[PDB]
């Protein structure tokens, strides 16, 4: 079995998946809606009850998978919970990122095209008033992606968009097809330190920001102040939970995948809660220093609650590139940004196809190049609905990369913590470990942890499952009904697996 070379490799591998897009656009987002400064109250607890035990809790499964060679979860749940439903429960981690990338690989490429015209200079150029910088930048953005302009639920991408994804799955599978040492490793050693200089500089030129509307020190101001009355609002602790929870990327599976080339005896204990604290750094540190002091130091403060309202996807692919246009060499700190957010989304996209590969090769037997072709072929074709589709990406986004991912984290906290033996998942979480979890976390995994998880779950789908389910176009079922078939195409993987199994 391939493994990590290094110790540093494997914390900058795991910390590159966990830091993406998010780290600069939605956490920034979510603190200043949720409280400001007061939301690092329940954000800092959510880290603690729910963050840290759920990491250590899919580096223990991985890894516990990994020396018996497998790296993904329909065999793992099997390994911790010998029966035929654990199989089929497995099956679920192995869609979640199947059904995520087949998205966010495409996300992933518009961050590349838009660096690459910003590099050139293909932007717009206004001219004033916001609306009239901001539409421009709103156009070029819909025009990329081919946004509806009629009544039809059909995206028209340009060719541009459709070229540049394909350059990005090319680069996604020039360092797959490498493995896990001399690609994965050998890449996150390279991107990290890139993506930490990126942000640092970025970080500098939007402290120096000053418009007749305010400056960046304002923007930090406005987003670290804290609101002590938000926190009776259960809401602001349910967002906090959810925060920490999908910044970690938890329930995705590529976490599980990466730990199961981890060698049997091979500390995971400081690894996972190094990995961790990175992803929180470079959240709360960078990822709070850019997207709104920039956005509050040309707005205005006044404008700063209709910004954080606009959401995440408005402030980084609209706000941000059109505040830089009005600065100096604003074109050439547009591609830096945008670079910046495409190497946090390449980290964390070849990470999230591992696990598809992994099931190729630990239970077909594929070679690594025909795991990797396979996968890019099944993904590349897939995403066509939803570069065609007016929001398909959103339902996928909500069954799997929402609804999927918290419901498949409590239910890997059940089967490894309460099924699989309490005892036994402690033992397996420690062993090898540089520094031991303290003894308090096995209350908090065995009863914390699932309950914050299934309070997380039952509030989200009671909230948003009716409003899917009963206000949604019609063309939602297009998406339901394929990737519904996906589930049916991996069980039927599943099948074939065990069955070449029993015939060797
Ligand atoms: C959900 C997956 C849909 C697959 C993408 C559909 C391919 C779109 O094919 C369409 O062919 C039309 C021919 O008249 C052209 O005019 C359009 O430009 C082209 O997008
Ligand atoms: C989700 C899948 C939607 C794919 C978008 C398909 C592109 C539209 O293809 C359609 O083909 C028709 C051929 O009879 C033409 O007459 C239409 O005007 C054209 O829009
Ligand atoms: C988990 N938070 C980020 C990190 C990884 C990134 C991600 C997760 C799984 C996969 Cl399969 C991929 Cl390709 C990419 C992602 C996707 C959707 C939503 C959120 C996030
Ligand atoms: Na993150
Ligand atoms: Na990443």
């Amino acid at each position: 079995r391939e493994h990590w070379a290094t110790r540093l490799g494997l914390i900058l591998a795991m910390a590159g998946y966990a830091v993406d897009l998010g780290n600069f656009l939605r956490f920034p987002v979510q603190a200043a809606e949720n409280g400001g400064g007061a939301f690092m109250i329940p954000y800092i607890i959510a880290f603690l009850l729910v963050g840290i035990p759920l990491m250590w809790i899919e580096w223990a499964m991985g890894r516990y998978g990994g020396a018996q060679g497998h790296g993904t979860t329909p065999a793992i749940f099997y390994l911790l919970w010998r029966n035929r439903f654990a199989k089929i429960l497995g099956v679920f981690g192995l869609w979640i990122p199947l059904v995520v990338a087949i998205y966010y690989v495409y996300i992933e490429s518009w961050t590349l095209g838009f660096a690459i015209k910003f590099l050139v200079g293909l932007v717009p150029e206004p001219p004033t008033d916001p609306d009239s910088i901001l539409r421009p930048f709103k156009e070029f953005l819909y025009s990329y992606i081919g946004v509806p302009k009629g009544d039809e639920p059909i995206l028209k991408p340009s060719l541009f968009a459709y070229i540049v994804f394909l350059i990005t799955m090319f680069i996604n599978v020039s360092i797959l097809i490498r493995g896990i040492s001399k690609g994965i490793e050998r890449f996150a050693k390279i991107a990290m330190p890139t993506l930490f200089i990126l942000a640092v500089f970025l970080v500098i030129r939007v402290f120096l920001l000053e418009t007749p509307n305010g400056t960046a020190a304002d923007g930090l101001n406005f987003l670290w102040t804290p609101d002590f009355e938000k926190l009776k609002d259960p809401g602001v602790w349910i967002a906090a939970v959810g925060q920490i929870f999908f910044s970690l990327g938890l329930g995705f599976g590529a976490i599980i995948t990466f730990a199961s080339y981890v060698r049997k005896d091979q500390d995971i204990v400081l690894s996972g809660l190094t990995a961790a604290t990175l992803n929180e750094k470079a959240e709360v540190i960078l990822g709070g220093s850019i997207s709104i002091p920039a956005a509050v130091a040309f707005f205005g403060v006044a404008n700063a609650v209709a910004i954080a309202k606009a959401g995440a996807f408005n402030l980084g692919f609209i706000t941000l590139p059109a505040i830089f246009s009005q600065t100096a060499g604003g074109t050439f700190l547009g591609f830096l940004w945008f670079f910046l957010l495409f190497f946090a989304g390449l980290t964390s996209s070849i990470a999230g196809m591992q696990p598809m590969i992994a099931f190729l090769e630990d239970e077909l037997k594929l070679s690594r190049k025909h795991a990797v072709l396979w996968t890019a072929a099944i993904v590349f074709f897939s995403a066509h609905l939803v570069m065609f589709l007016n929001k398909s990406l959103d339902e996928m986004d909500f069954w799997a990369g929402t609804i999927g991912v918290v419901f498949f984290g409590l239910t890997e906290l059940i089967i490894f913590f309460w099924i699989f033996g309490a005892d036994k998942a402690w033992e397996e979480i420690n062993r090898g470990g540089i520094i031991k979890v303290p003894r308090i976390y096995y209350y908090v995994m065995r009863y914390i942890t699932p309950a914050f998880l299934a309070v997380l779950l039952v509030v989200w789908a009671r909230e948003y499952i009716p409003k899917i389910m009963e206000e949604t176009h019609w063309t939602v079922w297009i998406t339901r009904f394929y990737i519904i078939g996906l589930f049916l195409f991996l069980t039927f993987l599943v099948f074939l697996a065990e069955r070449r199994r029993n015939h060797e």
